[PDB]
C-alpha cells in the first residue's frame, strides 16, 4: 500500500484499498458541544503512568512513534468508559502546515494546530495484534495542541527530531515520561471510533480531552521540519498529516463532565 496525505494518495482516496473507510464507525469526527451528553454512568479515568518505560523513537513516513516496553503492565489507562486494563504501546501527533489546521477531531468545525493520541490495548486480548480485531481492542487518548507558551515537557521530543528526519529513522529514547504532556484537566469527550491511518480498523474506544495543551511556533516548526520522504529521496515536509472529520452516523459523544 502506498497511501499518504498527498496530493494523490491522501485520505479522499484511502477508500479504494481500504473499503472500511466508509464504513459506520470511522474516525475522527467534529465534536458537537452542545449535543454531547454528560453520563453519569462513566467510572473515574485512571492514567497510571509512574512506571512508563520508553524505548525508541522512529519516523515511520507518515508519523513519528515514540515506543514503549509493553511486555508487562508498566504504563496503563482504566476506568472511564473501559472495562479492564489497557496498556500503552506508543505515541504520536498529527499536525499541519499552519497553526489553523492539523487536528483531527475537531470541537464545534475548530480544527487544532496538531493532535496527540496515547494508543493503548486491551490486555484481554494478549497482544496488539489480536486486540485491534476487537471492537473494544484499543483505547486511544487524543490531546489538542494550541500555538502558545512552550511546553516543557515536549522539548526531548522536538530535539530528537533532527536526528530521525526521514522514514525508516530511529533513535534510542528512554527514560521519557509522558505524564509530561498531560493537560491539568482529566475532563473527556468519548464515542467509538477506528484508527484514523489505515488500515482504519473500527477498534478504538476515544477518549479525547477537553483541554488542550499549549506548544511554543519554535516547538512546532521542528516539527514541520521532519521529512515524509526516505534518506536521499525528494523533499517532502512531513505536514499536514491528519484525515478530516467523517460521518457520525448513529454515533453518540458521551461527555466526563457535567
Ligand atoms: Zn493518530
Amino acid at each position: 500500500h502506498h497511501w499518504g496525505y498527498g496530493k494523490h494518495n491522501g485520505p479522499e482516496h484511502w477508500h479504494k484499498d481500504f473499503p472500511i473507510a466508509k464504513g459506520e464507525r470511522q474516525s475522527p469526527v467534529d465534536i458537537d458541544t452542545h449535543t454531547a451528553k454528560y453520563d453519569p454512568s462513566l467510572k473515574p479515568l485512571s492514567v497510571s503512568y509512574d512506571q512508563a518505560t520508553s524505548l525508541r523513537i522512529l519516523n515511520n513516513g507518515h508519523a513519528f512513534n515514540v515506543e514503549f516496553d509493553d511486555s508487562q503492565d508498566k504504563a496503563v489507562l482504566k476506568g472511564g468508559p473501559l472495562d479492564g486494563t489497557y496498556r500503552l504501546i506508543q505515541f504520536h501527533f498529527h499536525w499541519g502546515s499552519l497553526d489553523g489546521q492539523g487536528s483531527e477531531h475537531t470541537v464545534d468545525k475548530k480544527k487544532y494546530a496538531a493532535e496527540l493520541h496515547l494508543v493503548h490495548w486491551n490486555t484481554k486480548y494478549g497482544d496488539f495484534g489480536k486486540a485491534v480485531q476487537q471492537p473494544d481492542g484499543l483505547a486511544v487518548l487524543g490531546i489538542f495542541l494550541k500555538v502558545g507558551s512552550a511546553k516543557p515537557g515536549l522539548q526531548k521530543v522536538v530535539d530528537v527530531l533532527d536526528s530521525i528526519k526521514t522514514k525508516g529513522k530511529s533513535a534510542d529514547f528512554t527514560n521519557f515520561d509522558p505524564r509530561g504532556l498531560l493537560p491539568e484537566s482529566l475532563d473527556y469527550w468519548t464515542y467509538p471510533g477506528s484508527l484514523t491511518t489505515p488500515p482504519l480498523l473500527e477498534c478504538v474506544t476515544w477518549i479525547v480531552l477537553k483541554e488542550p495543551i499549549s506548544v511554543s511556533s519554535e516547538q512546532v516548526l521542528k516539527f514541520r521540519k521532519l521529512n515524509f520522504n526516505g534518506e536521499g529521496e525528494p523533499e517532502e515536509l512531513m505536514v499536514d498529516n491528519w484525515r478530516p472529520a467523517q460521518p457520525l452516523k448513529n454515533r453518540q459523544i458521551k461527555a466526563s463532565f457535567k
